[PDB]
């Protein structure tokens, strides 16, 4: 599901239509443009994962003057429908947005949405365009203004950086801030509630919660109609989403089998651990085996569909992107589960440890969540979209991870040694996961790729380096090689990265 | 309202798509793109004139593998949504024949529609793709087949020379014939094979034989009948008031129908002349004695010769009977389309032609010679009279109606005995003139009853020469120009369309 709005356009469309046939990896099943009436400048553009009604550009007979594309899902649509007796023309959950924006306006129909969304609205009444998304980056979209008034808005930046404004040369095209709503006048040519649950901050009676949050939050993201896959990297995160992931589909009498997709090296530790989850849980295990040369040959693709030049979201995107061709060429499980923003939100990383102190910890694991729409979110969204996969992130919802960060400081710091403690402790007594992987805490890709890095750039042009690329300059080998590939396919468009990965 | 279909691809869907905005001049209001299902190498695309409801790649919910794309409107709809106890999920007037084609199939579609129509039908069901056209041809449909399964369908044939096709050096774009329909075999790639293509040519739905006295009152009846169910349309009508009888009498019958219907807006007519011509005055009388609001246009002759390019360019044709008169039609649409609210225009095109109306039929050697060139004039109506009335009209975005091409009428009219048509005491159409001389629908002075080639001739003799024209035979190959007039238009049409000259073969007078 992609999306693709112009507002202002006046180099036509039919030469402007190239940018639109550029994000159709979102969906390579439906197509559809469609012009504003009275508004021919303004276009829209849809692409659909697949069989008659799901067309995005959505018009009802009740608001003529709406017209609302969006390339998320909500999953708190019936709450609301059977709440707010709102009844929907067609089988899009994403008109009840309409039906709120109608009743409150924007803050309301944009703050009362559980889920993940990127959606452009337009209101003829009222002349107004509004853009939205989610809280934490999912869903990504990117907007172009030039200050005539031009208005380009698209779920990947392949979409925009093709777009010619004759108006002026250059055109600034920006990844919209994940939790925002923009709200602009149609001239005639942060919000980041939606609602059992113990009150008090007391060590037993926390675990409780946190299960019941997991547990509501995965049980949501079940809403789907075509099947589910888990990626099985083989930590604690995915574990324990698989675990739950399946415990749902049998408590909810889904006929297919789970299936779990574990991309490693020959003889790894992590691929083992992955058979030994799917094998206590009882699921279908995928084992992707890659080699060198596939990996560094899809490192041109990566780099293109991610739309990156760090070191941390390139060098694990690979094997997402090879684990996410492999499920689309000898699988049809089209929604995808993952255990990424769940080693951030409980401050799981390596670094954590080195903590000066905990108020410090949190406020690190706030700023790494805040910007997680450009280094984990964007490894998982735009490699998994890519070969027509839709991303789920059972860890990453608005209320188990406000709640998570709304705890004490001291309960989310690693105490013993161990990081996830708390997380580790929650989920200890169910049984869910096996004691050896659920407990102790935590491959020769990275050297492979770094040498063939030595091989692809020189020695000479690394210290005349930082004036090639003065923003953001790349310090290692590999990282050039990277902003190299990544300049000779989008030309300088380096502003969309300010920092690499500043652990501490 | 211009059709777009492209069944059959391999050089994308976003480097073809000029071609489909090339006709976006039809309905400049929305522009709607569409990739079916499981064959996304076939692609649809409409843009439609004058909120909601529209759309028109329709797919109902209970057919929701059938997908129609059509131009036109088709009169008889609410007398089949009753009778078939058929149902409406939008209102759009061609889903009927959706319905129609889950109830008889195709034949059964397509002769039941008193209208006019150019429709793109795919049914995924059993893989098969329909073309269509009207009997008489007042619908623009062009197809461009390449035999490695192309079909690409434009409602103009400027949307179909842009199109480009790999793996073949030349695509051949050709006007479809009207009265025809062409089954289409659906491979499961996205390509297009052929397998039928059959002529058809709706009455369920006071006739008495052949007599005087009688004949009369059928036709008026029938033409009346006509008039009434024409006016159809959700938007202005005004008619086209040339000065002629057959447009004086539509425009009569139409004001007389519209008092009956009581319609708030008063009917207004809209004549293009020069200075001081009887044909601008005849149009005034016409227009005083029904009573209506005429709107004279005077046009000079340097916006004919600067409207010229654009008439070749829109018209598609290179004749010297159809875009010396198409001119003027150019211009008054544009004088429509600019001070004026009037989308539907029910021209008296497709009049003369039918009833012996031309001064060379006259001298006719037989009644059964002048009606088999009556109908062998009126079938080829796609070419030379209907085009200028149509492709000017809705080069700016303008819709439409020719009263007199209507089926019932024109096919009791070519039913009559040879020599009721004939001209009789020296005059053209007589039983058309007598039909309505007692019902005083035009004044007795007008029913009872040229300095603009000049300044074409000398402006081409000023630009084309005859050291062209002494080459003009092996330049031009096929249907070569005789007169400079023809030459310069050909030239200019072989500038604007290069090497695609098959779509003309004859121009004009068959004595």
């Amino acid at each position: 599901c992609g999306i693709w709005a112009l507002f202002g356009s006046d180099d036509c469309l039919s030469v402007q239509c190239l940018s639109a046939m550029k994000i159709a990896h979102r969906g390579p099943d439906a197509f559809r443009f469609e012009n504003v009436n009275g508004y021919t400048n303004c276009c829209f553009g849809f692409h659909r994962l697949a069989p008659l009604f799901g067309m995005q550009p959505i018009r009802v007979k009740k608001y003529p003057y709406l017209w609302l594309c969006y390339n998320g899902e909500i999953y708190n649509h019936k709450k609301m429908q059977q709440h707010f007796e709102f009844e929907y023309q067609t089988k899009v959950d994403g008109e009840i947005i309409l039906h709120l924006y109608d009743k409150g306006g924007i803050e309301q129909t944009i703050c009362m949405l559980d889920g993940v969304f990127a959606f452009v609205l337009l209101d003829t009444a009222n002349k107004k365009v509004f853009l939205g998304r989610d809280t934490y980056g999912v869903r990504p979209l990117f907007k172009a203004m030039t200050e005539d008034g031009f208005l380009a808005v698209c779920s990947e930046a392949k979409g925009l950086v093709t777009l010619k404004h004759s108006a002026t040369p250059f055109l600034k095209v920006e990844p919209f801030l994940p939790g925002h709503y923009e709200v602009l006048d149609l001239k005639p040519n942060k919000y980041h509630r939606d609602v059992k649950l113990f009150p008090g901050f007391e060590i037993e009676t926390v675990k409780n919660n946190l299960r019941i949050l997991f547990n509501n939050a995965v049980k949501k993201r079940l809403m789907t109609d075509r099947r589910i896959g888990c990626l099985l990297s083989g930590g604690l995160d995915s574990s324990l989403v698989a675990a739950t992931l399946l415990k749902q589909l049998k408590e909810a009498q889904v006929q297919y089998p789970l299936q779990t997709f574990a991309i490693g090296m020959e003889d790894s530790p992590d691929l083992l651990a992955a058979r030994k989850v799917a094998d206590h849980i009882g699921s279908e295990h995928y084992e992707v085996l890659f080699n060198s040369e596939e990996g560094i040959q899809a490192l041109d693709e990566v780099i293109f569909s991610l739309e990156t030049y760090d070191i941390t979201t390139v060098r694990a995107s690979v094997g997402m992107y090879l684990i996410s061709k492999y499920i689309r060429k000898n699988t049809d499980s089209v929604v995808i589960f993952s255990g990424e923003g769940s080693d951030e939100l409980t401050q799981g990383y390596i670094y954590f440890h080195k903590a000066p102190s905990p108020e410090k910890a949190e406020e690190e694991s706030e700023r790494l969540l805040r910007e997680l729409y450009l280094f984990d979110v964007l490894r998982a969204d735009r490699t998994t979209a890519a070969h027509g996969l839709e991303l789920r992130v059972p860890f990453l919802d608005h209320r188990f991870s406000s709640y998570y960060l709304s705890l004490p400081p001291e309960m989310r710091i690693p105490k013993n040694g161990i990081e996830k403690h708390l997380l580790r402790e929650t989920f200890e007594d169910s049984n869910l996961i096996p004691k050896e992987i659920l407990w102790r805490p935590k491959n020769s890709w990275f050297k492979i790729l770094q040498e063939y890095v030595e091989h692809q750039v020189d020695d000479a042009m690394m210290a005349n380096a930082a004036q090639k690329f003065p923003f953001n300059t790349p310090k290692t080998k590999e990282g050039y090689y990277y902003r190299q590939v990544f300049e000779r396919h989008y030309p300088g468009r380096a502003d969309w990265l300010s920092h690499y990965w500043m652990p501490k």
